[PDB]
């Protein structure tokens, strides 16, 4: 019965050729935020595990927030312009550069659709 609460930092890694960095169900790399930190603090952290570049600067992109019956989800989407390194699976996972305008929503998780269709428009 008990509701869970969930928060989650997730990264729109794009390049000066407006690509972005999309590992693999498609995803923006990111994870859980713990209690005691910022939402940009977790960003920093799962992007350095994740695709091995350290965040410069950032800026919200998006939050959305997603009630179940069971759970409440908010999910923080950074637009990371600036970063140190070159992104590649550190996990073990897929990750390419995939050109903004033709991301489909479809093949991304449906939480992120409202912010596919607007990185499609930018
Ligand atoms: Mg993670």
């Amino acid at each position: 019965h008990h509701m869970k609460k969930l928060q989650i930092a997730v990264g729109i890694i794009r390049n000066p050729q407006g690509e972005i960095f999309i590992t693999q169900k498609l995803e923006f790399p990111g994870g859980k935020i713990e209690s005691d930190e910022t939402p940009e603090q977790a960003l920093i952290r799962e992007l350095q595990e994740e695709v091995g570049i350290t965040v410069t600067t950032s800026s919200l992109f998006d939050k959305l927030e997603y009630q179940f019956p069971d759970r409440h989800i908010t999910l923080w989407f950074f637009l990371v312009e600036s970063w140190q390194g070159e992104p590649w699976g550190k996990e073990g996972q897929p990750g390419r550069w995939m050109a903004g305008p033709t991301l489909d929503p479809a093949a991304f998780p449906p939480a992120n659709e409202p912010v596919i269709s607007k990185l499609i428009a930018q």
